[PDB]
């Protein structure tokens, strides 16, 4: 019932919400339409929104050529403001999450942050702990915001934030959780990670331990998760 369907991605129930747009996308034009309609309403998004996320990109994973032409048309740099404190183009992050190439996301994510803590970072490609806790809170928001959008919720840095919360603080707690180390084992950078949905929650981005947790303590302490409300 395509407008009881409607109605119940209309209403305010969020987890009702995403089991009608998984129905909606699977009706053909009509189910289609309901959505396109959707995004079209509450698109560029303000605050992040999952369901708007969510809406967006079942209708970029179905890669039928009409929807994907006007999904491109219409949002030629996603659902979500490309903002930096530092004129940085995100775009072609956009666009790797958009496509659900997660491993090219994580490699763009990575030269970002480079490229946002300066010449020193982008030379020498890797960070201080220091040049984290200076990073401007817009970028990282941007950088979260579409990794979370384009993910169901399940990447980000503040998916990993809440997590590490969640285990008292404590990285070795962390790191099974999320899936970069099993029992004694490191996950092995790159084949041995998950570069789809199927990860666990929080599995990307990855910040690599090689030396030592200063880097992603400071970025999960970072204000921007408090003054963004993540
Ligand atoms: C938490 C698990 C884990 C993560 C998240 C991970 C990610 C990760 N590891 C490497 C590289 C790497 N990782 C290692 C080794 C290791 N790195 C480690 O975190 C463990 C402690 C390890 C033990 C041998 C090395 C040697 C590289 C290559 C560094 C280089 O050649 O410059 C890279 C490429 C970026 C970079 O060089 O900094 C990423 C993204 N690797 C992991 O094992
Ligand atoms: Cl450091």
């Amino acid at each position: 019932n395509l407008t009881e369907l409607s109605q119940q991605l209309h209403d305010a129930s969020e987890k009702k919400q995403l089991t009608a747009i998984a129905a909606l996308a699977e009706m053909g034009e009509g189910g289609q339409g309901i959505l396109l309609d959707y995004l079209a309403k509450n698109v560029p998004l303000e605050k992040p929104v999952l369901a708007v996320g969510n809406v967006y990109q079942t209708l970029r994973n179905l890669e039928q050529e009409t929807i994907t032409t006007q999904l491109q048309r219409n949002y030629p740099t996603g659902i979500f403001p490309l903002q930096s404190a530092q004129g940085i183009d995100y775009l072609p992050l956009q666009e790797a999450l958009g496509s659900q190439d997660f491993e090219t996301a994580d490699e763009i994510t990575r030269d970002k942050l480079c490229e946002l803590a300066g010449p020193g970072a982008s030379q020498r490609q890797w960070l201080y702990f220091t040049e984290v806790e200076k990073f401007p809170a817009l970028d990282l928001h941007t950088i979260n915001a579409l990794w979370w959008l384009h993910s169901n919720g399940n990447f980000g840095f503040s998916v990993q934030r809440r997590l590490w919360l969640a285990s008292g603080k404590e990285f070795t707690k962390l790191w099974p959780k999320i899936g970069w180390k099993s029992g004694n084992v490191w996950t092995r950078w790159p084949k041995g990670f998950t570069w789809d949905l199927s990860a666990p929650q929080g599995h990307l981005p990855l910040l690599n331990q090689l030396r030592g947790v200063r880097v992603a303590e400071s970025l999960y302490r970072h204000p921007v998760w408090s003054q963004y409300g993540w």
